[PDB]
């Protein structure tokens, strides 16, 4: 689901696209098996189309 890119000043290896599923009513975020931790594949982009 949703792909968050991350930018971490003074910080190494949190930066990632982190998967975050959204529900707009509560404002919030379920975490992606109940941690915050780091997703691999880099930067890719599916559709080209924004």
């Amino acid at each position: 689901k949703y792909y968050a890119k991350v930018t971490v000043t003074g910080g190494t290896g949190k930066d990632g696209y982190y998967e975050v599923s959204v529900d707009k009513t509560n404002g919030e975020v379920t975490l992606a098996g109940g941690a915050t931790s780091p997703l691999t594949g880099g930067l890719p982009a599916t559709a080209t189309e924004d």
